[PDB]
């Protein structure tokens, strides 16, 4: 009994996408992927991104209180899934922006769940070619750290991480 996830072409668009994000006009960057969950499609054999549970930089104070209590909001504490993200920091040298993939597997998810996505695991990253980050993330607990991430990115370095002193 063989099986295997892949990626879904979305995943690419996200990823072609968020590594192309550039800001020119307000207007624009409410259009302008900062962070994305991806989950299976309804085939259930690859990964694909979900409309319902994406930020992006206009929403953020339009109908979103927070990127990140949005992000909170969709996670599931039941379930596993991806994200990727784009961390802007600023340092006591310069200010730079970059994006990581994360991995959302909480210890109440099913079995079946880690698994079917660890099989993506490598499709869902071999998409992400030029990733040079990766979260592991269980629960909201090893995230909600503000400086867990704004490490994760830059370290000791950033003095600050989306608005927000490390």
């Amino acid at each position: 009994m063989a099986s295997g996830v892949t990626v879904n072409d979305e995943v690419i668009k996200v990823f072609n996408d968020m590594k192309v994000r550039k800001s020119s006009t307000p207007e624009e960057i409410k259009k302008r992927k900062k962070a994305v969950l991806f989950c299976l499609s309804d085939d259930k054999k690859q990964i694909i991104v979900e409309e319902a549970k994406q930020i992006l930089v206009g929403d953020i104070g339009d109908t979103v209180e927070d990127p990140y209590t949005a992000f909170v909001k969709l996670l599931p504490l039941n379930d596993c899934r991806y994200a990727l993200y784009d961390a802007t920091y600023e340092t006591k040298e310069s200010k730079k922006e970059d994006l990581v993939f994360i991995f959302w597997a909480p210890e109440s998810a099913p079995l079946k769940s880690k698994m079917i996505y660890a099989s993506s695991k490598d499709a869902i990253k071999k998409k992400f070619t030029g990733i040079k980050h990766e979260w592991q993330v269980n629960g909201l607990d090893d995230i909600k750290d503000r400086s867990t991430l704004g490490e994760k990115l830059g370290g000791n370095v950033v003095v600050s991480l989306e608005g927000k002193p490390l």
